[PDB]
């Protein structure tokens, strides 16, 4: 973290540090969506 | 280091202090490339 103290939260394990499962971007209009894992359901959990 | 909290990590052991066996510089083109000390391997690993 490019200085100490940056993002800080009130739990004992800093969320951050697990590892991420989404992507966050912006749409046609400028509006935050979002990309997670269970979404690339239909192409792994596929016959082939 | 210049400010006592930067490049904070969480870890136990700060890894930044150990000695460095590598380097980093940009391509012709702008890309971040590497060269280890594992390519000094067909200088210093001869019968010479």
């Amino acid at each position: 973290t490019r200085h100490a103290g940056d993002f800080s939260t009130v739990s004992e394990q800093d969320p951050r540090q697990f590892p991420p499962q989404g992507i966050f971007f912006y749409n046609k209009d400028g509006i935050l969506t979002q990309l997670t894992l269970r979404d690339a359901m239909g192409t792994i959990c596929h016959s082939s």
